């Protein structure tokens, strides 16, 4: 269909179906649940192209080729009622700009923009005017989306609207009415001390102040951008104190800077590293070479509540995204490398799931739900860190949600506004750490996707792939090193470009002049303030010298990133912002002005200390007590948290959440490999425990540093001032008890503990208002949040292959606790007491700093010792909770006796006082308890027992069984959340196979048998020759995972060459040069319009480079490879490679989820010459994807694949045998296929990554006898003697 549209034409295709059957099941059941008689309903993409230009019969031909993607679903013909729904009119979706950067990569520069919407047709003839509203708003999200009745109202969509001028605020006419009425009118929440001095300021200048200019102030002088708690004067208890909340913080760093490159003058910490090999390719050759220099490391953690508590996928999206760009953008260029996530919701009340202590308390009509916000949220911060490239190796799920007796008496408290965390580590060069000085005359840049108006307000946008964009320009220039064109860097964040750019020329003692019409804009309607203060994301800003700007548009068009210089560095200290179109300045104000400071905040506070009410234990038992807490979300396993996340992305992930061949979700913290050649790396962990600061603030964040500590201990570090604090702070200031509770808390790990410890918090964050009011009756209703404080630990790495998991082993072994509480017991604000509805007496506490030094110290001799087999720290529910998950991660039974930990057994188990077990081999137990001993933790360390194999928990006191039970029948309950969160979220069927399999004791885990020497480098001859073959090293923008495909092939002695699409259509780079090719791992264009999809097409659509890769493929002698991403690109190019004419599809996932597992696969005989000497082998792989699931076109074409023998590898589950059962097949595909061959054998692509996992350490689990090299490099060392 081909319409009118505007100034242009728009063309409507019709796409595939929509829904897969258990959708549509899930849609028909939803109606019946509120009595909506729907008998019937089907859904269809439908796609919509805004043309400036005709398409002549090959073009259109090839659109909608490009607009045929998908799994091959059910199509039937439309019938009912049409209801449309579409992106809200105004907005551009994510998919509208990777799909239309496809359009465009294949020479279809007359598509404007793509768009697309899904048409469901209801057949329901009963429905009267409100049902039918009813039905529309089940099928739409109202904060994203519209729902039209036609097709043809899709017009509305690509409206172009004209600029909208600037708008003046009538000071010199109204007086201080109009910045009154201003005030109001635009949402500036100015104090009255501001509007005092700006309206002193504008009558100074004797002008009125534009909208724009009130409006960039006002952001810039929220609570959210200057920290006017943080900076604030104090006085407690009618004393005043002597230091601001930052104040207190830096004192950490004042007292030990050890270690540290920078702190507080910058978006990011840094810390020193390691002097390793970072691998990358060279400007001048292209090719992939080690540089051996330090890799020091960045750290930052940042927060989305607002954003997420209204639209949780885009606020947990955006929060990783916004993160990321401020890792990117410390110093003068950096890259990220691993991130964290933390989450705390209230009760989740999952419909047929309710557990006893929950209780429905109402909630605002304009927020989601817990669950909804654990449902949306977890995927959209997935979705970014997938798309972009960077893995999740550690967090945090608090759920909390109670009517407690607390410091302002009995009140709810809970997370109806959420804390949604996001944080992570980077590398980053020696001489990049500094800000460089801005010269004047110096290029403003912005870098990255055009504006739209996102700064409702609070539904945010993500759009991963730009940003991956984004990140290989500023990659392309830290590695010129002395020649990186970046003098500054910033983030674009809250303000937009209003922010961001006033503080990037103030940072380097500028002024600056700029052109509103230069900035990049993707809705003309904008006004000046609107393109000005948006918050659009994926920005960065940057200042270039004027010389270096063709260097640095070479750079961004290779990558095709963005970018825009907008304006210029000036000596004189003004901001100047013009307006070509309207020939105006909507901007003209000296920066001292702008950028001037109202009298500093005083806040006058007094303590407020909740009394604490002994234990009610008249429904406790310890049997039911066990059974609750390990149904507490808190407590529970995280399966659904981690999964959906890539945790094998970089190659050098040493830990991550997956422990032992069960793959048990318990591990501590995360830990990196600081390089692809070195056992040096990072570490991560977490440590928060809000619930106690409902009765003590200080004890909660002690409690939260102690947790870090314990989680970080089992990795070889050494000193520990080699960790840094990330110190983030949530909390409702104004909330009675909560000022003084905070300055207390603050003054507990920055003026006390932090500093006795020597620990530095060189970064931090805070969120000063968690608390969210609402009428549920007639009555006022609130929910606070207690104080929470969330530290997060980084340190440089001694060993990454020494780190100590919490599987136990069964050989002679001895469980000793270390109870850092001292026996105090406590069980005030714990699990237990949650689990009952009940918040205790008194917490928890570090009762000794010193023990709890000695015990890091104690523990990092152990561990550099090799004397401990495992460790898990106590924290929720305890040391029934540390046993048990030890009892899971092992696959194995505990005996273990408590009678010397007190007569009070529930205490004694439930209290979640510092400390943890160890295990170690029984023959030093006691060497390792006279070293304790050394370290003043004689007293605090108790010999409990011993892992036995088996399935018996057992916990005695003396002679009497305190509490015993199958550990399978504990492993399913405290699997039951997440087994029924994936029930929800996922495919039910897919969910329950995963749960059930958990039951069965039989499952041997994770296990190896190989078909030849795993140490036998069969390429060393050839290496040995020095002559070594170049292989391309394929990447399109989004492709994420060449730089170790790289190292992998150069590992097997090839000159690895990076090679982008760009190279190709510019003709840098040919393929007649190169007798191998490797397709990499990644999401082309965001998987938009099909995983692979573009990539190939534009391939196809370019004659020129369709013909280049035929002419390779056909050649006698050449070898390809296809992993991932590419896998799906090279399925898509099947008519330009020989013996490919049975290959499948490969499409979204059974589960419908994506799927980051260390599967195990079988190598099976076939033609394939990179397998060779492989077959029969059985080991297990990095998978990492969501449309690896193999789809033929029907039964004929998969028995004739088969028949061929074209499949070389296939998922079997733990016992050995092919499946199709998940998540042992994670992604349903037909007999395990997951890797196959051509004819010839000579091309071989395939969906998990060898290259990911080529290194031993980079194995989540593996046989304790491998040495560097794991199973998989062979198919590299393959590759080279096959090429001879
Ligand atoms: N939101 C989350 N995202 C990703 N991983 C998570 C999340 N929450 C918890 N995890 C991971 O799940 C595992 C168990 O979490 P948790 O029980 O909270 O750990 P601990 O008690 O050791 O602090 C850890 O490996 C942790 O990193
Ligand atoms: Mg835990
Ligand atoms: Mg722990
Ligand atoms: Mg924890």
């Amino acid at each position: 269909g081909l319409v009118p549209r505007g100034s242009h034409m728009m063309e409507i295709l019709r796409g595939s179906p929509a829904l897969s059957a258990f959708r549509i099941n899930k849609l028909l059941a939803r109606f019946q649940a509120a009595n909506l008689q729907v008998h019937n309903i089907y859904a269809e993409y439908v796609h919509f192209a805004d043309l400036n230009a005709p398409l002549n019969d090959s073009e259109q031909a090839q659109l909608t080729r490009l607009l045929q993607y998908g799994p091959a679903l059910s199509s039937h013909t439309p019938a009912g009622k049409l209801l449309l729904v579409t992106p809200r009119p105004g907005t551009i979706s994510p998919w509208s700009s990777k799909a239309t950067d496809i359009a465009h990569n294949c020479g279809l520069q007359q598509v404007d923009r793509l768009e697309r919407g899904v048409a469901y047709y209801i057949e329901a003839s009963t429905l009267t005017a409100e049902q039918w509203r009813q039905v529309a708003a089940e099928l739409h999200d109202r904060m994203m989306e519209t729902v039209f009745s036609s097709l043809t109202d899709a017009e509305k969509l690509f409206i172009h609207h004209q600029p909208a001028p600037v708008s003046s605020v009538d000071l010199l006419g109204e007086g201080r009415q109009a910045l009154i009425d201003a005030n109001l009118r635009l949402g500036l929440a100015l104090a009255e001390d501001e509007i005092d001095y700006l309206q002193e300021a504008f009558t100074k200048l004797g002008r009125n102040p534009n909208d724009i200019e009130l409006y960039m102030f006002a952001q810039a002088n929220s609570e959210h951008c200057r920290h006017k708690i943080f900076n604030a004067d104090w006085i407690i208890d009618g004393k005043p104190q002597p230091k601001s909340l930052f104040k207190m913080i830096k004192n950490t760093f004042e007292t030990t800077p050890d270690y540290v490159l920078s702190a507080y003058k910058d978006n990011a910490a840094v810390m020193e590293g390691s002097a390793v090999g970072r691998y990358f390719a060279d400007h001048n050759t292209g090719r992939y070479d080690f540089h051996q220099e330090p890799a020091h490391i960045l750290m930052k953690v940042e927060t989305h509540n607002h954003p997420t508590a209204i639209s949780p996928w885009p606020g947990a999206a955006t929060g990783s995204g916004g993160e990321i760009r401020d890792e990117g953008a410390t110093g003068r260029g950096a890259k990220p490398k691993a991130g964290l996530v933390g989450f705390s919701v209230s009760n989740l009340r999952i419909p047929g799931f309710e557990q006893p202590w929950e209780e429905d308390f109402g909630k605002p009509e304009r927020i989601v739900t817990a669950l909804d916000i654990m449902t949306e949220g977890p995927l959209g911060g997935a979705a970014f860190n997938n798309e972009f490239g960077r893995p999740a190796l550690t967090g945090y799920f608090r759920t909390y949600e109670e009517k407690v007796n607390s410091h302002n008496g009995e009140e709810l408290r809970g997370y109806h506004k959420p804390i949604m965390l996001a944080g992570g580590i980077g590398n980053i060069r020696a001489d990049h750490v500094q800000k460089g000085e801005i010269v004047v005359g110096a290029k403003l840049i912005v870098l990255g996707g055009p504006a739209m108006n996102i700064g409702f307000a609070s539904v945010q946008r993500d759009n991963p792939e730009m940003e991956r964009r984004c990140q290989e320009v500023i990659d392309r220039c830290w590695q010129l090193g002395d020649a990186n064109p970046i003098l500054f860097i910033h983030d674009v964040g809250a303000g937009g470009l209003s922010n961001a750019m006033p503080e990037l020329v103030s940072d380097g003692g500028r002024g600056g002049k700029f052109e509103l019409r230069d900035i990049l804009s993707d809705e003309p309607g904008m006004s000046p303030l609107e393109i000005w203060c948006n918050e659009s994301q994926e920005r960065y800003v940057l200042a270039v010298a004027a010389d270096q700007l063709p260097l640095f548009d070479e750079l961004c068009k290779r990558e095709r990133a963005p970018y825009a210089v907008i304006g210029d560095a000036t000596e004189e200290q003004h901001l100047s912002l013009h307006d070509n179109h309207f020939d105006n300045q909507p901007i003209d104000l000296p920066l001292d002005v702008l950028l001037g400071k109202t009298p500093k905040m005083t806040r006058d506070v007094q303590t407020l200390k909740a009394k604490g009410d002994a234990l009610n234990r008249a429904d406790i038992t310890i049997a039911d007590a066990v059974k609750r807490v390990l149904h507490l979300p808190t407590v529970a396993e995280k399966t659904f948290l981690v999964t959906i996340g890539d945790r094998t992305v970089t190659g050098m992930v040493a830990r991550d959440q997956m422990v032992g061949p069960w793959q048990v979700p318990v591990a501590d913290c995360a830990v990196t490999t600081a390089s692809l050649d070195s056992y040096y790396g990072e570490a991560m962990s977490i440590g928060e425990r809000a619930p106690v600061a409902l009765l003590d603030f200080a004890a909660s964040a002690r409690l939260a540093v102690g947790e870090a500590l314990t989680n970080i201990a089992a990795t070889q570090i050494g000193d520990i001032k080699r960790i840094k604090l990330s110190a983030n702070w949530m909390a409702a200031a104004g909330h009675p008890g909560e000022d003084a509770g905070l300055y207390d808390a603050v003054k507990a790990v920055g003026e006390e503990l932090c500093p006795q410890l020597g620990l530095t918090i060189p970064v931090g964050k805070d969120s000063m208002s968690m608390k969210t009011r609402w009428q549920e009756g007639n009555e006022q209703r609130e929910m606070t949040s207690p104080l929470s404080l969330v530290i997060s630990a980084f340190a440089r790495v001694e060993d990454v292959r020494h780190t100590l998991t919490p599987q136990l082993s069964t050989e002679d072994n001895a469980l000793l606790l270390i109870d850092l509480g001292k026996g105090h017991n406590a069980l005030g604000a714990t699990a237990l007491a949650q689990v009952y509805r009940q918040l205790g007496d008194k917490p928890a506490d570090v009762r000794d700093v010193a023990q709890l030094k000695g015990f890091y110290d104690a523990m990092q001799a152990l561990v550099a010792a090799r004397k401990l087999l495992a460790w898990h720290d106590r924290s929720d529910g305890g040391l029934l909770v540390t046993l048990a998950e030890m009892a899971f991660a092992g696959h194995c039974g505990v005996q273990v006796d408590i009678a010397a930990l007190g007569d009070d057994h529930l205490a004694a188990l439930f209290n979640e006082e510092l400390g943890g077990v160890i295990q170690v081999r029984a023959e030093d137990r006691d060497a390792v308890e006279a070293l304790l001993a050394q370290y003043g933790l004689a007293d605090c360390v108790h010999y409990l027992g011993q892992a036995l194999a088996g399935d018996r928990f057992v916990i005695t006191a003396n002679d009497q069984t305190v509490f015993s039970e199958s550990r399978t029948t504990l492993r399913v309950w405290w699997a039951e959340t997440t087994w029924q969160m994936q029930r929800l979220r996922d495919n039910p069927q897919c969910a329950d196979q995963e749960h059930e399999a958990k039951a069965n004791d039989t499952d041997p885990g994770l296990n190896v048998k190989l078909s030849f020497d795993i140490n036998e480098d069969i390429a060393a001859p050839y290496i040995a020759t020095g002559a070594r073959p170049k292989v391309a090293v394929l990447r399109e923008q989004g492709v994420n995972s060449h730089v170790e495909m790289a190292a992998a092939f150069h590992r097997a002695g090839f000159d690895a060459i990076d090679v982008h699409m760009s190279d190709l259509l510019g003709g840098r780079i040919g393929l007649g040069n190169f007798h191998a090719l490797v397709a990499c791992g990644g999401f082309s264009y965001g998987d938009v319009l099909g995983a692979g999809e573009g990539w190939a097409k534009s391939i196809l659509f370019n004659h020129r480079v369709r013909d280049e890769f035929e002419t390779f493929f056909h050649r006698p002698q050449t070898l390809a490879l296809g992993v991932c991403n590419g896998c799906q690109m090279m399925s898509n190019l099947r008519e330009l490679i020989p013996g490919s004419e049975l290959w499948p599809r490969f499409v979204r996932n059974h589960s419908d989820r994506f799927e980051a597992r260390f599967s195990l696969v079988e190598v099976t005989q076939s033609p394939s010459l990179l397998l060779q000497g492989m077959v029969g082998s059985q080991m297990p792989i990095a998978v990492s994807h969501g449309e690896g699931r193999v789809e033929v076109r029907d039964d004929a074409h998969l028995a004739a694949l088969e028949s061929k023998g074209l499949v070389a590898l296939r998922y079997v589950d733990n016992f050995g045998k092919v499946t199709e059962t998940y998540p042992a097949n994670p992604n349903g595909s037909p007999n395990g296929i997951t890797a196959v061959t051509t004819e010839n054998g000579r091309v071989t692509i395939m969906m998990p990554h060898p290259e990911r996992v080529f290194r031993t350490v980079a194995n989540s689990w593996h046989p304790e006898n491998w040495g560097e090299d794991s199973p998989w490099m062979r198919i590299f060392r393959n590759a080279r003697k096959q090429l001879g």
